[PDB]
């Protein structure tokens, strides 16, 4: 959480203080957004280990506000490629499927579709995900 915690996290990253001045942004914006070092298992078969950004973030929804659990996934060439992104319910939520959120929970974006840095960065995905969020809620919790 501070600067220098975080450097070390993504000790690994090809772009480490264009990483971390976002991250600490985030986290700073978003309190219930906290930067964990996790392993990510790709198609190819293969684990790396990469920080993830994860928790929840504020939607309003007909008037109240909603913590939707989301994972923020960045690629070690991170700010260059998107992150990968995924909603995360809770075993007493359902996951609610369409344009932008499939089966899985993963979330698929024309943001994340037309990511070039720098114009793209994680506050405007953020608030653009707030809101699709706000308009669809992408998880369930009650009838």
């Amino acid at each position: 959480v501070s600067e220098s915690q975080l450097k070390k996290m993504v000790s690994k990253y090809k772009y480490r203080d264009l990483t971390v001045r976002e991250t600490v942004n985030v986290i700073t914006l978003y309190k219930d957004l906290k930067p964990v070092l996790d392993s990510y298992v790709f198609n190819d078969g293969s684990s790396r280990e990469l920080m993830n950004l994860t928790g929840t973030i504020p939607v309003p929804y007909r008037g109240n506000t909603y913590n939707i659990p989301i994972c923020l996934w960045l690629l070690d060439t991170y700010p260059y490629n998107p992150p990968i992104c995924f909603v995360k319910p809770t075993s007493s939520m359902t996951i609610k499927t369409g344009k932008h959120v499939d089966a899985n929970g993963k979330i698929y974006l024309p943001y994340l579709h037309e990511w070039k840095h720098p114009q793209s960065d994680l506050l405007g995905l953020i608030q653009v995900m707030i809101v699709v969020f706000g308009d669809e809620p992408p998880v369930f919790s009650r009838p």
